[PDB]
């Protein structure tokens, strides 16, 4: 049945919550963002309202063809109401489209549902600023202290750098990048970028890339793969045997591949640094894992709610497991009585 954590109390209204057919007094779905575990069940066939981003929208439209008149994309950062509710949408630094909801009950509770975010201080300066939060539904993927990971500038400078000196060293190399779903596109287009190419995909993946509002976007992405030396392929894809397969594809054209695959978290961030990732190399194919994250490291998950200073914490990632949940309930207590709320 539809879990608690995805009901908005005093509100007939839900949060990534598709996939239970109708949920019982349920006026509005929300979508915080398109990534299937969270979108999972809707498809033309959906007649609810369904309020989301703007660009979230181009996705249920183009992708999933949801009907027009059932899909309601709001602009961020402004004052809504839906159903008679005051509701605002904050740019969860997550996925394009991303967003956290602010709820605003008639009784007078404010609610943030975060989504999946990444915590950023900048969010310290958005409308959160100007009034206070009674209870936060948090994006708890990473909660844990060994989740440490550099910040995206760092990694991205690591990837433009590797790219940019294989290529100048061979330019008979290709540069292939992994995907699964929208995410981290700032890897594959500035590697692109530092090599005055455009980055070369199927035409399901350009679609998605062309529901995005990213500017100048025309000038950056391509089906064309002839004309193209930065390739992306799915995720699964990204391994000695899919990319010789691939290699074969390109006609001679290149005799070297240097790959990414955009992991998350991964235990050799426990001990090693960016600076000194290495490859797994077999023969003329390089596999790089960059740990290129979407979610909060620990720490600025931590300083987020130590800011935030909630009065109650309902987690939505992490929750299958008594563990889990007890593990998670112990951090937040650490967290309030070391700040003071
Ligand atoms: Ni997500």
């Amino acid at each position: 049945t539809c879990p608690f954590y995805k009901k908005i109390p005093g509100t007939g209204f839900t949060v990534d919550a598709f996939q239970y057919g109708v949920v019982e007094g349920c006026t509005a779905y929300f979508l915080t963002h398109f990534h299937s575990d969270h979108y999972a069940g809707l498809s033309k066939h959906f007649t609810f309202p369904v309020y989301c981003s703007e660009i979230t929208g181009n996705l249920l439209k183009n992708k999933l063809h949801v009907q027009e008149q059932y899909i309601h994309p709001l602009p961020l950062d402004t004052e809504c109401i839906v159903n008679g509710v005051k509701v605002v949408l904050l740019d969860a630094n997550h996925c394009p489209g991303a967003v956290m909801i602010l709820f605003y009950l008639p009784n007078g509770t404010v609610i943030l549902h975060t989504g999946d975010f990444r915590a950023d201080p900048s969010m310290e300066r958005s409308l959160l600023a100007d009034q206070k939060v009674h209870m936060l539904y948090l994006d708890t993927t990473y909660c844990s202290p060994e989740y440490t990971f550099p910040s995206q500038q760092e990694v991205i400078r690591f990837a433009i750098n590797t790219a940019f000196e294989a290529v100048t060293l061979n330019p008979h190399a290709l540069v292939v990048c992994g995907t699964y779903s929208i995410g981290k596109e700032k890897v594959f287009l500035a590697i692109a970028d530092v090599l005055g190419s455009k980055v070369g995909m199927s035409q399901e993946k350009y679609k998605t890339l062309q529901c995005l509002n990213i500017p100048e976007i025309n000038s950056l992405i391509t089906t064309d793969m002839c004309s193209s030396l930065v390739h992306l392929l799915p995720m699964m894809q990204i391994n000695f045997k899919g990319l010789q397969s691939h290699l074969k594809k390109c006609g001679g054209k290149y005799n070297q591949i240097l790959a990414f695959r955009p992991t998350g978290w991964t235990h050799s961030n426990k001990f090693t640094r960016i600076a000194d990732v290495i490859p797994q190399t077999k023969g003329n194919i390089s596999i790089y894992g960059i740990p290129y994250s979407e979610h909060s490291s620990y720490l600025e998950m931590k300083r987020f709610v130590q800011w935030l200073k909630p009065q109650k914490i309902i987690p939505t990632v992490n929750v299958g497991t008594w563990k889990s949940r007890s593990t998670m309930e112990k951090y937040f207590r650490e967290w309030k009585l070391e700040a003071g709320y």
